[PDB]
């Protein structure tokens, strides 16, 4: 069932009011967990350390390489409802 979970928690997250900012690390975890999820191991080169952010985020998407899609969705899920339980009301 956790794909459709899954969904419904992107669709949460991609509908928060553009005013709620949370800090990068968490922004991090998400994204990594998201691109996990979806696309599955990194798929893409190896950008320049020079563009850091792009870096950051290249390196946290391979750090979870191997982790099949299911326990991905669920990282994702489990981290929104840390910080947002109702998320799925
Ligand atoms: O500017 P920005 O806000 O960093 O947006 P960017 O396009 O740079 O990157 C945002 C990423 O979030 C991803 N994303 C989209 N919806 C997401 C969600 N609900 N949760 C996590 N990541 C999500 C996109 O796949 C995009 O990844 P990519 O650039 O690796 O393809
Ligand atoms: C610092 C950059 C962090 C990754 C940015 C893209 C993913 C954003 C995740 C949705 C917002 C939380
Ligand atoms: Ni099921
Ligand atoms: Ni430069």
């Amino acid at each position: 069932h956790m794909a459709q979970v899954f969904e419904e928690c992107v669709s949460f997250i991609n509908g928060l009011p553009r005013t709620i900012n949370l800090p990068n690390e968490l922004k991090l975890d998400l994204y990594k967990y998201y691109k996990q999820s979806t696309i599955g191991n990194c798929n893409i080169k190896e950008p320049s350390a020079h563009k850091y952010i792009d870096r950051k985020k290249y390196e946290a998407w391979k750090s979870v390489e191997n982790l099949n899609r299911e326990d991905a969705q669920k990282r994702y899920v489990d981290i929104v409802s840390e910080i947002f339980p109702y998320w799925q009301d």
